[PDB]
């Protein structure tokens, strides 16, 4: 439908800008960051998405969906506000009307969420390492989230010409071995000449980029990638 091909479309707009990590992470107060020349592989679909949820004819009402989006109800409160676990930003989009999880309706298969790695490993991250209170905060969220099932297709069973059901312009988050760990990658769905591609910001090549092999190839080239969620913008 319309609103996938905007979702491509939009996603496509961002070929060629540069890969940075960390462009979310200033000293002081969380507070909305919009850098759209720099981008890592979740601020990529949050600008797309933000940008696609805005009616087309606003800065302010772009700013207003990207807050709804990366932040818990779009409040924004501390670094613990922002959706860092893709389950939780998952959750976010669905209880709020703006996401459809479509694994959860097309795929049987099941997979218990195990998510700590945030506060496992707080020397990772500045906004945790000196504060007791965000660990703290984090740890709550953690264990929220943890023990709930969530629906996903497992690398196998991706195709390299995709599924009917997964359409041009679904976020696709891709579900990862690493302990604590929920998520490890995303990006937009692409179908080009019946091969379903993948439109995302790659650390490797330093830049967003159309994937050179199917998505499918991407899971099987990565032993710790398992598989993946498939999200659908609601608009
Ligand atoms: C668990 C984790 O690391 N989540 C981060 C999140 O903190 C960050 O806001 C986002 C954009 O940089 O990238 C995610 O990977
Ligand atoms: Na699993
Ligand atoms: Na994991
Ligand atoms: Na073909």
């Amino acid at each position: 439908g319309q609103g996938g091909k905007d979702m491509l479309s939009n996603g496509i707009k961002y070929l060629d800008v540069p890969y940075v990590a960390h462009t979310l992470e200033a000293d002081g107060p969380e507070e909305l960051v919009i850098n759209c020349d720099e981008v890592d592989c979740t601020t990529l679909v949050e600008y797309v998405l933000a940008e696609t949820l805005t009616p087309k004819l606003s800065e302010s009402a772009f700013a207003d969906n990207l807050q709804k989006i990366r932040y818990r109800d779009g409040k924004i409160d501390g670094y613990t506000s922002r959706l860092h676990y893709i389950a939780d930003w998952i959750n976010n989009g669905v209880r709020n009307g703006f996401l459809q999880d479509v694994t959860g309706a097309m795929s049987p298969d099941t997979e218990r969420l195990s998510i700590s790695y945030m506060s496992s490993h707080p020397q990772l991250y500045k906004q945790l390492a000196n504060s007791p209170e965000n660990v703290a905060k984090m740890k709550k969220i953690e264990q929220s989230l943890s023990g709930k099932e969530v629906h996903y297709l497992p690398k196998a069973k991706l195709p390299a010409d995709g599924l009917p059901w997964i359409k041009d312009g679904d976020i696709i988050a891709i579900t990862t071995n690493t302990p604590g760990l929920d998520v490890a990658h995303m990006g937009i769905a692409f179908y080009a000449d019946n091969k379903l591609l993948l439109v995302h910001a790659s650390s490797t090549d330093k830049k967003v980029v159309v994937s050179k092999v199917p998505l499918s190839q991407m899971l099987k080239d990565n032993n710790k990638w398992t598989g993946i969620r498939v999200l659908r913008m609601k608009k």
